[PDB]
């Protein structure tokens, strides 16, 4: 009863903080746990104090059909990210040039889909099996699909290294696409990504993202479908690090 | 001793707030620093249902405010055209639309680059612009505490930090004396560039409005916030 409370006003809080479409659920029908202390929600990046992220994109496209005609992504030397079902179909390691602030086109263009932000509802709820909180979609999502960006305060690889010494199941994610110099923790600060489990068969996969930032030591990561997810099943990320035993039920075993 | 102390508020005022524009503090008039205790908050506090739109161009169809009986409240350029005493029925979380829509404004936070100064005619602290501000456009929240009549009369007894939500009930107040955020700072005129719209975004409970301050002018670079409060 006074946890149903707890869980819901968590709820209102999560969905308060967010600013895309899709909804917000938690759910716990396992234990007494209620809401984490630990969490608090953004939309985007939180710098440390010493990190800029300034948003310095000062030129797009002119494209009337950006699908069809060179747009941002040929101008970066790189392929469009998307068919016209806002479906992925660019290599792993390939980064995704969005249009921006700058290009004339409508926010109906094929090439802006993760600045769309989340279009899909999903749900936080206890695992049954010890794995703590997790995260489920309650809708269908098509394969290729953008679902989320993976966000957190950005920091440096000295702080990165430091706070990892704190105990290769972590909130560390290097952009290190291109740099070495920044990391992205997710510990305190983070969006639904925060409460994702592990898995050695994930179903998100991440890539590399500029929209208005330009700076490729610091893109914006979002993490894609790599199968149909329907309505009902976890979403899961391999975000264990490296002999090695993974620690997922029917778990590889190693790596 | 001074200069420190009030650089060290400053920060900490960044650091507690959730929206874009920068909170700076200025005092180059007395020998005050900070005060002990006001505690900085980006929403309404509270002491001891639903609906979405499913519009594809909320700005046309009709929607979240056409719901409650009443308007849009924005035009295109982000400005307020409804007549003070009009609730603003914002798009919410259940809604279809994206931040891209033009019924999220009041819900995107705090716009302007604000200064807490010290005023140079004895009134205390005063919250002033470091950029031109449209007239009727959204400035910041009035946050606090929020508690019932009974317990703010209670308060009240002690140019008041006390502000009825009495847009349909009684029942309701919002106390910043302890808890708000920079609006707690803002001096009274009897002539305001700040006006009050109520708002509901997620909460559709008119007893718990959601209390927005918009210019009533335009309010130039420099140039200090003002509402009329007595
Ligand atoms: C790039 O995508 C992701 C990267 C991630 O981490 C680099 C994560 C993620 C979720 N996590 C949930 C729990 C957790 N912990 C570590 C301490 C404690 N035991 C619980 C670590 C953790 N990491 C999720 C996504 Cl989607
Ligand atoms: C609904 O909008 C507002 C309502 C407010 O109060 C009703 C105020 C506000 C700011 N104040 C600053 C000082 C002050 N005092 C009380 C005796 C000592 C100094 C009282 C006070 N009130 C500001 C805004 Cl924007
Ligand atoms: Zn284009
Ligand atoms: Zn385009
Ligand atoms: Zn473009
Ligand atoms: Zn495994
Ligand atoms: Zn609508
Ligand atoms: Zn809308
Ligand atoms: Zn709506």
């Amino acid at each position: 009863a006074k946890q149903r409370i707890a869980l819901q006003r968590w709820q209102d809080e999560l969905n308060r903080r967010k600013n895309h479409k899709g909804m917000i659920f938690v759910e716990n029908t396992v234990d007494l746990e209620g809401p984490p202390s630990d969490f608090y929600y953004i939309n985007e990046y939180k710098p440390a104090p010493g990190i800029s992220l300034v948003n310095e994109a000062t030129f797009g496209c002119s494209c009337t059909d950006c699908f069809f005609q060179k747009c941002c992504p040929a101008e970066a030397g790189v392929l469009l990210a998307y068919n016209k079902n806002q479906q992925i179909k660019i290599p792993p390691g390939t980064p995704i040039y969005e249009c921006n602030s700058r290009c004339q086109c409508g926010p109906d263009c094929p090439n802006r889909i993760v600045q769309k932000g989340t279009q899909y509802s999903l749900c936080i709820f206890r695992t049954s099996n010890g794995r703590g909180w997790g995260v489920k979609t309650l809708v269908k999502i098509k394969r290729m699909s953008f679902v989320m960006e993976y966000v957190g305060e950005v920091i440096t690889s000295e702080e990165a290294e430091r706070r990892g010494q704190f105990y290769g199941i972590t909130y560390l994610f290097d952009l290190d696409y291109e740099s070495d110099e920044f990391t992205v923790d997710a510990a305190r600060y983070g969006n639904v990504s925060h409460f994702v489990n592990h898995s050695c068969d994930p179903n998100l996969q991440v890539f590399n993202v500029f929209i208005d930032n330009l700076d490729t030591r610091l893109p914006r990561i979002a993490l894609f479908s790599t199968r149909t997810i329907n309505a009902g099943e976890e979403l899961t990320f391999d975000y264990q690090m490296k002999r090695t035993v993974c620690k997922c039920v029917t778990c590889r075993g190693y790596l």
